[PDB]
């Protein structure tokens, strides 16, 4: 669902859902797409400052490794 990528960036891209809304809501539902994606392709999403993406795309990665420590208990 839409709204879990709401608070899954919020749980891992510490951010709040009016903003991970906005991540979600241009089309970037998974954590890989934003951290993925660089700071100037992510900043360019509208008005996101220099810093704010910055830290988004690190969070991204950052959350995508811990995310992978489970993928390993499943196939998927």
């Amino acid at each position: 669902e839409a709204h879990a990528a709401i608070d899954t960036f919020t749980k891992y891209l510490d951010i709040d859902e009016d903003f991970a809304t906005v991540l979600v809501e241009e089309g970037f539902s998974t954590l890989e797409e934003l951290a993925y994606v660089p700071m100037k392709e992510l900043l360019e999403i509208e008005g996101l400052d220099e810093p704010t993406v910055e830290a988004l795309r690190e969070r991204a990665k950052n959350a995508l490794a811990t995310i992978a420590q489970a993928q390993e208990e499943s196939l998927g």
